[PDB]
């Protein structure tokens, strides 16, 4: 499978953004535009050699570890440190199975019996997405808190919230320019902070903007989509035209319909 690598050793704003663009490189064919957004590849049919790629995160301390994440979706599905490998709880019989392919040298392979949805992972952080501080230095100790799992070295509540800082910085990103906006401007600036609202809400509405976008009547959403500005307040989205520079990828849920121009 494809390997994508980023350091946050002397990150800076470029090599964050070179990174992500890659990961989008990868994780998208081209083949499927609509809106003029991108959309993943569909689960059905899609063969096994094309189903994943791999995130090789190393950081200051020295330290690496291979995130592995999922074509049709972007999301993380598990990673491997050393002579261990971790997978999140499967959805299904196919998935189970999927994940076999990768990291098929690794001596010690482990099933979590979690998965890594975010309500799950911040049941088991102690924290909600709210209050983990992204950016540079929370993904630094991120890649050292998954790396020292296997040894005893990471309790739980930390290897959570390490998960849910890599998800959002490397799929999250992937999948909106603005949540890879956020990244940017927290290494611009060295600062570390928690995602605020419009990033909270972009998230948890991927699925359903995808939809919306997907079933849209030209463009036309036939039901508006509620997200949250930075202060909480409601951005009501009628049209995927608002979301070109905001949304760069989809996770496929219908077949486009013909093109029916006038
Ligand atoms: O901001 C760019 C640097 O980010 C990381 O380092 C910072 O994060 C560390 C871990 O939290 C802090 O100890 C350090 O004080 C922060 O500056 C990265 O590890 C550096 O290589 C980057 O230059
Ligand atoms: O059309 C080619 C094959 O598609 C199936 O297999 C692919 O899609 C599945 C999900 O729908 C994957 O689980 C499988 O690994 C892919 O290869 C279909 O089941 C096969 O009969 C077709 O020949």
């Amino acid at each position: 499978y494809p390997i994508i690598n980023f350091t946050t050793a002397g990150a800076t704003v470029q090599s964050y953004t070179n990174f992500i663009r890659a990961v989008r490189g990868r994780l998208t064919t081209g083949a499927d535009v609509r809106h003029e957004i991108p959309v993943l590849p569909n689960r059905v049919g899609l063969p096994i050699n094309q189903r994943f790629i791999l995130v090789e995160l190393s950081n200051h301390a020295e330290l690496s570890v291979t995130l592995a994440l999922d074509v049709t979706n972007a999301y993380v599905v598990g990673y491997r440190a050393g002579n261990s490998a971790y997978f999140f709880h499967p959805d299904n019989q196919e998935d189970a199975e999927a994940i076999t392919h990768l990291f098929t040298d690794v001596q010690n392979r482990y099933t979590f019996a979690f998965g890594g949805n975010y309500d799950r992972l911040e049941q088991l952080a102690g924290n909600l997405r709210e209050d983990i501080e992204l950016g540079n230095g929370p993904l630094e100790e991120a890649i050292s808190a998954l790396y020292y799992y296997s040894t005893g070295g990471t309790q739980l509540p930390t290897l959570a919230r390490s998960f849910i800082i890599c998800i959002q910085m490397i799929s999250e990103a992937a999948r909106f320019q603005y949540i890879e906006g956020e990244m940017r401007t927290r290494i611009r600036y060295n600062r570390r902070s928690a995602p605020d609202p419009s990033v909270i809400t972009l998230e948890n509405s991927w699925g359903r903007l995808s939809t919306a976008i997907q079933e849209s009547n030209q463009g036309a959403f036939a039901s508006p989509i509620q997200l949250q500005r930075r202060n909480g307040s409601k951005f009501s989205v009628y049209d995927v035209s608002i979301l070109i520079p905001i949304i760069a990828l989809m996770v496929y849920r219908c077949a486009p319909p013909p093109s029916s121009q006038f």
